[PDB]
Parts: structure tokens; sequence; C-alpha cells
């Protein structure tokens, strides 16, 4: 042991959240998404952290973008 250190552990801005999803929608029919894909691939870019209040932002930003932006 000795490299291992690993200090950087902080949850990403609103503006590196809202980013990974804005990618997701960006590969598929607003329409045809559901707040669980939403929720799948958002972790796999967030999976080093705890999003618990983030994470129903998250969902949150999609499902309105497919109720008010389909």
């Amino acid at each position: 042991d000795e490299p291992l250190i690993k200090k950087l552990k902080k949850p990403p801005t609103d503006e590196e959240l809202k980013e990974t999803i804005k990618k997701l929608l960006a590969s598929a029919n607003l329409e045809e998404v559901t707040m669980k894909q939403i929720c799948k691939k958002v972790y796999e870019n967030y999976p080093t952290y705890d999003l618990t209040e983030r994470k129903d932002f998250i969902k949150t930003t999609v499902k309105e973008l497919i109720s008010l932006e389909h």
C-alpha cells in the first residue's frame, strides 16, 4: 500500500448532473424515454456518488422534459 490515497470525493454540481442527463435524452426519443432509464444511465456516470436528493432531480429533469418538452 502506498499510491492508494483517494482524496477527491464530492457530488457533481447541478451543472454536471444535468449535463450527464442532457446527454442521455440527446441520444434517445424523449417520449420514448422513462424515469427508469434516466436513473440507470445517470448512475453510470455517477457511480462513486450517493446521489439521493440530486438524484430525485435527475429523474425529474427528464420526466419534466418529456411532459413540457416531449
